[PDB]
């Protein structure tokens, strides 16, 4: 009968309802999975960025170590040179004081010169002959210093080249 | 006479005095000159140190530029992927709502199932057919990302090598 065709239609539609209910749950599950997958993508990315930052921090530590070393070599050269000059300064003080002493001896005999015995006493002073001072050349190691500067420039340009090539790998 | 030998000695000794006075002035001017040369050495040294610091400051600027570039590339990959997922989320919402709409239409006709005209009205609904939803394949470029990481490590070890060579060039 038509009551049978109608109860049949009802059964069909309710079965459809249960199927579509499960398919909707499927779509919900999928929406969640999508947002989750996105957040996992983000986390992965940030992790990699943080690793990069680690490598660059080490690279900067290397640069600092180098710069400190080179700086030390330069200040050592300066130190060596200015020490030589220090020695020289001492030597000059010693010469000056010596000459000043002979000067005062002479002036002495000249003050008590009208005594008869002036000739007897001062002819020995006729002898002493003093020299003028000079300053030895002291030369800073220009080749060492210019070598360091230049090589540091070289290092920079090598680094520039390397970076260029890296970024090149990733156009 | 001995008065002549004495006036002679006097002339000699006084000449010596003036010479020694000049030589002493010489030694003072020489001490100052030495101090000048030392100051010049220091200035040269500090100058060179400042130049070094310049090159290292530029090298750090280069590292920063690179790191920023690489970071950007990684974030670009992340953004590409999460955009695809956003599009997918929209598509999924649309499918879900579509199935949900058919579901509510069916449920509606079922609220009128005890009406005589139910069979007439709902057989068309017997038509309805819906499918399950899925997420398509979408993956992060792991080769690109790991390649950037690895190449950055490479860069670090190259730089390390170069620095080593520089410092060994100035032994």
């Amino acid at each position: 009968s038509l009551s049978q065709a109608s109860a049949d239609l009802e059964a069909t539609l309710r079965h459809k309802l249960t199927v579509m209910y499960s398919q909707i749950n499927g779509a919900s599950r999928a929406l969640d999975d999508v947002r989750n997958r996105q957040q996992d993508v983000r986390m992965t990315a940030n992790r990699k960025v943080e690793q990069l930052q680690q490598e660059y921090t080490e690279m900067k530590a290397l640069l600092d170590a180098s710069e400190t070393t080179s700086t030390r070599k330069i200040k050592e050269e300066e130190k060596r040179v200015n020490s030589k000059f220090d020695t020289i300064y001492q030597i000059l003080l010693k010469k000056k004081s010596e000459i000043q002493t002979l000067k005062e001896e002479i002036e002495q005999s000249l003050t008590k010169r009208d005594e008869f015995e002036f000739l007897e006493k001062a002819s020995k002073l006729r002898g002493i002959s003093t020299k003028p001072v000079y300053i030895p050349e002291v030369e800073l190691n220009h080749k060492l210093i210019k070598g360091i500067h230049q090589s540091t420039i070289d290092l920079k340009n090598e680094l520039k080249q390397c970076i260029g090539r890296l970024q090149e790998l990733t156009p």
